[PDB]
């Protein structure tokens, strides 16, 4: 558990990890609600939550049940949480445009309900996701906040050294990354967010669902991995709000004029 | 300690794990040849040697020091010992060209003694490298031997991941890689292995030297790691040869047209 901040520190983050209700906004927003105020009583400035979080991870369902309508209205609600409980919120909503032409994708707003960076998932993740949504085309963007360079990607994105090392390239030192890992994929944060980490000395934020949702069992185990790979904290199976105070050459030795034509 | 041949394997290979004597490649190479006796008389089909092993892993006296003649001698040598122990063999030398133009090679030699392929290292690690080699400029070999595709890094190319998904973007199964890593880096074997191994779905062998060795002193550490990321075999500090048995879609999902242009 938290404590006072601590000296030397200057950024608390908090994960959301919890269990959605498919195709039930109302439910899983006041769950992001809810977790929005805990995190801010424990001091913490930004609250990151699970990938598609507002209508479950269902993508069929999604791409056939939920209109363009229905995901602007989740949106703002989203930005009225991060403006009426003053704290930074990243989440992750089916993006803007018709069912047949949005993507996943993910939104960083600040402490006033402003938006202030959007990214769309560039790696879909098995055949109902690549069926329900269009993959992104553009590389993650990297933005100042609270003192350092932060990033955005989703889910499968973090497994492609590729797409930790496009955003490190442009400058992000904190990455954050609304999930939804099922099946016991231990090797993900156990194998893969470390390296991610160590390969370009950066820290990630990971924020799963946890326990029975949309057909799947959801592994939880969200994680904040710092640039030596351990983790700086981290949940088991059970919901939980995770929160981690931050501390206060690979990039530059790698040839990657070279690397670009070997890929 | 190895066993009859397994029922279900038919590759069995050795990595031999010493420290090297600077300047001394009598020395060294009558190592590798004792090596190579006792991985042949253990059924292995080619033993994998670690980085500069013959001159040791002293980069500015190998520059200053040691001719291409004296180079050639050695290359010779080793050619000789694959043939005449009856064991393909992969080792780590200068490159052939003069002092100031040649870089720091990787070899494989078929137990006949004869070269199939040769790799220069891209990846140089620290000013003293940097000033000793050449970089290389070329993507990794990938070669069928022995039922399935091999490749070649060296040392620092493994930390990379751009390096490891080049020589499995070729169709490499097995990346073969020479080593000298000193100075208790835990986090390349443990952390950064086993997830070139997993994001590739490949496996890796890792042999470097232990022990007190031309100022520094090396970590030791040589393991094989398999597609899910576990050893399949490993020594801790001290010399060994250590022998294992192989067992007989990240590289489709990657959108690499978009992730050349990102790096």
């Amino acid at each position: 558990s938290s404590g006072l901040v601590i000296r030397g520190s200057h950024m608390r983050i908090a994960l959301m990890q919890h269990t959605a209700r498919p195709l039930d906004p109302q439910h899983n927003l006041d769950l992001i609600d809810d977790a929005a105020a805990r995190a801010s009583e424990q001091g913490a400035q930004l609250l990151l939550t699970p990938e598609l979080f507002g209508f479950g991870y269902v993508p069929s369902q999604i791409c056939a049940q939920v209109s363009a309508e229905q995901v602007d209205a989740a949106r703002s609600r989203l930005r009225g949480i991060a403006r009426d409980r003053g704290i930074a919120l990243v989440w992750s909503l089916p993006g803007p445009e018709g069912p047949e032409q949005r993507g996943i994708t993910a939104e960083l707003a600040d402490e006033h309900g402003e938006v202030l960076a959007s990214y769309q998932k560039v790696q879909l993740y098995g055949p109902e996701e690549k069926a329900a949504f269009v993959p992104g085309e553009q590389p993650p963007p990297v933005l100042s906040w609270g003192g350092r360079q932060l990033s955005l990607l989703v889910c499968y994105d973090v497994e492609f050294p590729e797409m930790v090392r496009a955003a490190a390239a442009r400058g992000a030192q904190l990455v954050l990354v609304p999930t939804a890992l099922a099946g016991d994929e231990t090797s993900v944060p156990g194998i893969l967010l470390p390296a991610r980490a160590v390969e370009n000395g950066i820290t990630l934020a990971y924020a799963n669902h946890c326990g029975p949702e949309g057909g799947l069992v959801f592994d939880g185990g969200s994680v904040v991995v710092g640039p030596a790979g351990q983790p700086l904290g981290e949940l088991g199976v059970e919901p939980g709000l995770l929160v981690v105070d931050l501390p206060d050459d690979y990039l530059q030795d790698r040839r990657a004029e070279l690397h670009r034509n070997w890929l």
